[PDB]
């Protein structure tokens, strides 16, 4: 359409629609049940993402929210996502290194309170306030990081897969902060076309590229 | 009220409420964990429908959806109804097969696509758009129905039991899709009351016909 | 702010901060996955309370909603709260007691009941109708005491805790229709402010006092 990004939420669209299907039929003629639960969460994720990128193409998870005085387009839709797919990206990992139950509920918690709280900082229309959300959640997202690092004898096929993912994870994760804190979600330093791009190679390869990956590791066969 | 669909709330709301009592007193004097978890989940889906039902028919859970330049009453409470409900059934029957944690994740997030995909679908203003989310919709929908049939050595009781609710699923369910396409929901060719009562029927049929033959039914029972 | 209740809602969010702080660093030093599970659930209870007291405190979790002719002030982010944090606190419960899988989940979809019907009952316009969804909510919650009392051979450690948790959460669940039930969020008998007071210092207390308790107690280890 008119909306510049749309290009960027198009081509997220078709990505996440070709690596849903793509794992989808990967998947088929899998029958390990810890396979199984792995190719559930993974092509879950993009297939999820796919419905949230076409909704925000089609410009159903788009509002404004008023901050600077401004109507400040805010997608809501990715974390409507992200409430979803980030958690289970977290139990791709989890599941991986057969974290305890006690783990992966501070891990699912924590990513909701990183999520639910960028929301709030993304809905929030008092300017100031919305780097207080901002923080917060970056700590939940930093409770994360250390959690993913200082928190979890797997076989060396896990340990290696989950090494990689786990750096994959981090720098790709680490970088959507950044993203928010100067894109139009933000400061406002980097228009709105360009937070969306960057969120989309993000996505992408936190999603798709993390999802290869994984798929393509017997890590995730007992 | 003056909503001529309200005696079908009623109803609905009604049959609800007595098959949740019906369930919660003859679950009473159960002991047994995995009959306890079949009683649970299955006197759960009406005790939420119940509430949907009454907020439905108390007029909370309904809005207006301009499309076709009209303002369409749309009663969303019957998505976070079904966004709860249709994974509980789902489990219902992944639960009496033991199914892999993998293949009750794929039911249960497919599902959670279909409804909330409806729901995206239900509340988009732009009307050819809203088929685009009932064609993803019915997509995920034909997803669980593939995998309740040619994705799941259970005792003869569990197969025979699975097999009549896997049928009543499959006929029932399948008929929202078509419901929600030509009701208000979607084309419009029938009128709300007639689709709230279609819905109806489907529902109290989903929920608590579903729940009779499962709690009569020594399949739920180790 | 102007907000007369600001005060509570800042203590609230202090010391739901510093309960969060102190059970997070307490539980440094846990490697036993059973209290991991227990150090987990109850230092995320007061982690979401801090995010929704301050998202309550910032005027985030504020709306207004028009009964008896007037504009209601309702804080609905204390229902996100509940919605996460009660069956979390009741999850708790449920693992000291090793309850089966079935009551677990009649408690926590009672519970979610409770919570969903309450905020729908908070945000209902017709102020005679909030008094039904605050009956089937309060039937939801005795439901739910029903089950804590004469649902649940654990050793001595577990069940004087629990009877002490059990006990601790019957009187304070107890007060909270009572509060909303007198408070401006019901019949307008209590202020805001002192309804939000009597929250808070419930809340603090369910979930604080409740988490002190428990995580003081060798209940949580294996
Ligand atoms: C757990 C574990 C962790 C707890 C999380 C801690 C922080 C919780 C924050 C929560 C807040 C949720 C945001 C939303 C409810 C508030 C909407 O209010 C907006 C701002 O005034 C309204 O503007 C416009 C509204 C915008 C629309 C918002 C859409 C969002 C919905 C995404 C959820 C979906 C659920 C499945 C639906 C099918
Ligand atoms: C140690 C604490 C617990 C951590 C919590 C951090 C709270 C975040 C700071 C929020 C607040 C102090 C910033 C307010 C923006 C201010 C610098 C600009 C002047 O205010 C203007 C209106 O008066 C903003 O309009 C528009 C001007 C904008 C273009 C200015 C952009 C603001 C940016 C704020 C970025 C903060 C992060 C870089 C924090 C770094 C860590
Ligand atoms: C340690 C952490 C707590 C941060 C301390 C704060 C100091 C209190 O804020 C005052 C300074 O204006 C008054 O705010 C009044 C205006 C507003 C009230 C302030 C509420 C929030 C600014 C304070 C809540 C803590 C912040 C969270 C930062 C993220 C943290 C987890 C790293
Ligand atoms: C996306 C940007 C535009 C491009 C940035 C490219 C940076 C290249 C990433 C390198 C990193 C991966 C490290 C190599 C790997 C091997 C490490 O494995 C170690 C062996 O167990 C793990 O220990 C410990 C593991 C350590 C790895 C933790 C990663 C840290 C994060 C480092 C970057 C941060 C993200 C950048 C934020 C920026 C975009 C604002
Ligand atoms: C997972 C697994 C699978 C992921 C699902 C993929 C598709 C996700 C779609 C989501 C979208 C949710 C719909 C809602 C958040 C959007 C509301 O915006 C409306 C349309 O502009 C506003 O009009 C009027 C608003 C209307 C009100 C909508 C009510 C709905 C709420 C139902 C959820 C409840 C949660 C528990 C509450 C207690
Ligand atoms: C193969 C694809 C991937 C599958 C995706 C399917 C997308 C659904 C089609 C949507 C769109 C083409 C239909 C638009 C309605 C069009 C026929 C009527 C003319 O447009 C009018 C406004 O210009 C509609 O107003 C009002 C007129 C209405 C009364 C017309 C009702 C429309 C109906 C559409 C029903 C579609 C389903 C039957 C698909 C069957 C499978
Ligand atoms: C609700 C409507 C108004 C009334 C429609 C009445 C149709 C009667 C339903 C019959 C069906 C049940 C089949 C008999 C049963 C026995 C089959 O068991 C087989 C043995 O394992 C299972 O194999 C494979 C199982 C096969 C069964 C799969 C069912 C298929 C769905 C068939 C109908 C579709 C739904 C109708 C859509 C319409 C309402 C738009
Ligand atoms: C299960 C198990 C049990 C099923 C529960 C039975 C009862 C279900 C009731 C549900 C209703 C949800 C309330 C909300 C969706 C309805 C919003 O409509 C309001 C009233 O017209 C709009 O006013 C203003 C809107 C207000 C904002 C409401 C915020 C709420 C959102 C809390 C959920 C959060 C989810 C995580 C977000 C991140
Ligand atoms: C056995 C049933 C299944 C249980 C379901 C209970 C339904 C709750 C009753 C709702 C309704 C009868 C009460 C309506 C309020 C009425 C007493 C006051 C007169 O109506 C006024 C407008 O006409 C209310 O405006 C404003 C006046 C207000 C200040 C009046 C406050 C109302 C209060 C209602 C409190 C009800 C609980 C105490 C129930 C006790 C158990
Ligand atoms: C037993 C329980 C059911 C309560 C019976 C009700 C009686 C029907 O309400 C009529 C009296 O005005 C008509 O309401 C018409 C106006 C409105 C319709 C009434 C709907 C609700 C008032 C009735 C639904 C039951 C209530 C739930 C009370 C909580 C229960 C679980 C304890
Ligand atoms: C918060 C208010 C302002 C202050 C109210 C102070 C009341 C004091 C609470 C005492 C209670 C605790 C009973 C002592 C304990 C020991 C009981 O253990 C028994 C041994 O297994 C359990 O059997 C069975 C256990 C029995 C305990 C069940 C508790 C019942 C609830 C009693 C009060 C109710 C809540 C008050 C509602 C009011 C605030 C509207
Ligand atoms: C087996 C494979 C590679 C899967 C192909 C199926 C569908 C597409 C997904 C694969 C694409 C990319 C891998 C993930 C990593 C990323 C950095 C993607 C960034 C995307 C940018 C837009 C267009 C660029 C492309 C060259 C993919
Ligand atoms: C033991 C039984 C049958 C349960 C009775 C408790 C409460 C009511 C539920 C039973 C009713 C119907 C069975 C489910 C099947 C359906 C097709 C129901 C369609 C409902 C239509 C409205 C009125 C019709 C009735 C004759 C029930
Ligand atoms: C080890 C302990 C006690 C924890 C301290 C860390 C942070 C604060 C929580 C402890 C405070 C209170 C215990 C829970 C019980 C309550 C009745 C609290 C009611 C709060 C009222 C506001 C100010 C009062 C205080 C004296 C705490
Ligand atoms: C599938 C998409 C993925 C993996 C998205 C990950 C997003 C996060 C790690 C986002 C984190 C954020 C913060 C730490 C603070 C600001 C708000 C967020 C939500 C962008
Ligand atoms: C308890 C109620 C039940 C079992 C409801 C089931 C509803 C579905 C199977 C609905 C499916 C739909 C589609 C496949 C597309 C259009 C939208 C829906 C959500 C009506
Ligand atoms: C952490 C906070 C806690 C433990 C809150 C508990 C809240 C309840 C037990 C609330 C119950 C209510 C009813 C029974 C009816 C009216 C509405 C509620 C939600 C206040």
């Amino acid at each position: 359409t008119g909306r510049p990004e749309w290009i960027w939420l198009a081509l997220g669209t078709a990505l996440m629609g070709l690596g849903t299907l793509y794992f989808l039929v990967k998947g088929m003629g899998v029958s390990d049940p810890d396979a199984k639960k792995f190719y559930a969460i993974t092509t879950l994720v993009p297939a999820i993402a796919f419905t949230m990128y076409l909704s925000m193409l089609l410009g159903y998870g788009l509002t404004m929210v008023p901050f600077g005085g401004e109507q400040n387009p805010i997608y809501w839709a990715r974390y409507a996502d992200w409430l979803f797919t980030t958690p289970l990206l977290l139990l791709d990992l989890a599941l991986l290194v057969d974290a305890d139950q006690g783990t992966i509920l501070a891990l699912v918690g924590a990513d909701g309170i990183m999520i639910g709280t960028g929301l709030v900082g993304a809905l929030t229309k008092v300017y100031s306030y919305r780097f207080v959300w901002w923080a917060i959640s970056t700590a939940a997202m930093l409770y994360i990081l250390y959690v993913l690092f200082f928190g979890f004898s797997m076989r060396p096929e896990v340990a290696s897969t989950f090494k990689v993912l786990r750096n994959v994870t981090v720098v790709l994760w680490s970088a959507y902060p950044v993203v928010w804190l100067i894109g139009s979600e933000g400061a406002g330093i980097v228009p709105l076309n360009i937070q969306t791009l960057l969120f989309m190679v993000l996505d992408v390869s936190a999603k798709v590229g993390f999802g290869l990956i994984l798929l393509r590791s017997r890590a995730i066969f007992g």
